[PDB]
C-alpha cells in the first residue's frame, strides 16, 4: 500500500530515531528524512517544494534537523523503537489523504500533506519561517494531474 519512495521514507525515519537513541518514532523523524540527500542523487521532493515556494531551504534544514538531535536519548535503548501515538494519527491520516487525492497507493506527498495536521510539525515549520499553506500548494502544483497508480509513480521531481 505505500509507494517505494513513501518506504524509503519511513525506512529512513526509522533509521534517524535509532542512529540517535530515540525511544519512539515521531512526526519530527518522517520530516527528517524528508531531507536526507536520496541516494537517488536527485534532489529531495520536499526541497523542490520549498524554494519553488521560495523559501530559505538551509535554514529549513538547521531548523529541523536541530528539533531532531535535541530529542533526548534514551538508555536503556528499547528493544524497539515504538511509534509515538501522533505517529499513528499521523499515517493513519496518510491513508485518508491517499483516498481522497483518489490516488491508489500512499505517497511522499500524502505523509506530508499528513504531517502539516501534527502540531509539533506545525510549530516547526513556524520556527523555520515557512508557510504550510504555500508548501501546500506547491505540492499540488508538483503533482498536477498525476494519479499516482504504481509504486514509483510519486517522483521527487
Amino acid at each position: 500500500q505505500f509507494t517505494e519512495r513513501a518506504l524509503t521514507i519511513l525506512t529512513l525515519a526509522q533509521k534517524l530515531a535509532s542512529d540517535h537513541q530515540h525511544p519512539q518514532l515521531q512526526p519530527i523523524h518522517i520530516l527528517a528524512a524528508f531531507i536526507e540527500t536520496p541516494e537517488d542523487g536527485s534532489v529531495p521532493y520536499l526541497q523542490n517544494l520549498i524554494e519553488k515556494g521560495r523559501y530559505d531551504y538551509d535554514l529549513f534544514k538547521k531548523v529541523v534537523n536541530r528539533n531532531l538531535v535535541r530529542i533526548p536519548q534514551q538508555q536503556p535503548a528499547p528493544a524497539e523503537i515504538t511509534p509515538s501515538y501522533a505517529l499513528g494519527k499521523v499515517l493513519q491520516d496518510a491513508a485518508k489523504i491517499q483516498k481522497q487525492q483518489k490516488d491508489s497507493f500512499i505517497a511522499q506527498d500524502h505523509i506530508l500533506f499528513a504531517l502539516f495536521n501534527d502540531s509539533s510539525i506545525q510549530q516547526i515549520f513556524k520556527e523555520a519561517q515557512v508557510d504550510i499553506e504555500a508548501i501546500k500548494q506547491q505540492a499540488l502544483e508538483l503533482r498536477g494531474n498525476t494519479r499516482i497508480d504504481s509504486r514509483g509513480a510519486d517522483t521527487n521531481t
